[PDB]
């Protein structure tokens, strides 16, 4: 219901939708100084994070997401942070967190932090 | 190495030894803008989020981290990401996940926007 809430929420379902459907599209949500971490492996820069994100076999994957924690920075930023479990067809594959930082420019909504991890959590 | 790792990973370090140790001296690394998502709960303020830190029913804390990565935010902050198990007295062990957005106020860095999870971590 809060205003960052209410973002954070859109542009997730947003990132998920775009990753499980267009991955190719997903360079339209970060920025030059943008940063990703997958699994440990650090991509900075948004050239790094398209060739990264499009590399990825995930011809055929799927987010599910369990629980999303969203709250807005001094800075008028949003930081969420996304539980849940990624499948393959309909059956697990690991479960995952991702934390998302975002911001507005030119009143856009872009993330300029993404960091994801694989855990085998049920959650 | 990069800056950014040294920082977050030197406030990670902290913040746990901290909390494992007197959760009471945890409002030395928050301010009142800060945000606390404990569980899906939330508390904003250093005052409220010592008071929710200190309320934990336990008397033994113990933090392993098993994983942590850490990102300059274009605003000059460090968002660090968080993953491990935790260990409360005779408590079974649960595999937690913690996100801490560090920026600098006042030649010091404090956490201005923290969310933490459990994973219900069986076995």
């Amino acid at each position: 219901k809060p205003i960052w809430e209410q973002i954070g929420s859109s542009f997730i379902n947003h990132y998920y939708q775009l990753f499980d459907n267009d991955r190719t599209q997903l360079g339209a949500i970060y920025i030059d100084a943008s940063c990703l971490t997958w699994e440990g492996q650090q991509f900075q820069g948004k050239a790094a994070i398209v060739e990264k994100l499009s590399s990825l076999p995930f011809q055929k994957i799927q987010h599910s997401i369990t629980a999303q924690d969203h709250q807005p920075t001094p800075d008028s930023c949003i930081i969420s942070m996304v539980v849940g479990q990624l499948k393959a067809d309909e059956d697990p594959i690991m479960g995952f967190h991702q934390m998302f930082l975002l911001k507005n420019i030119n009143d856009a909504w872009v993330c300029t932090n993404d960091e994801f991890r694989l855990a085998l959590h049920n959650f």
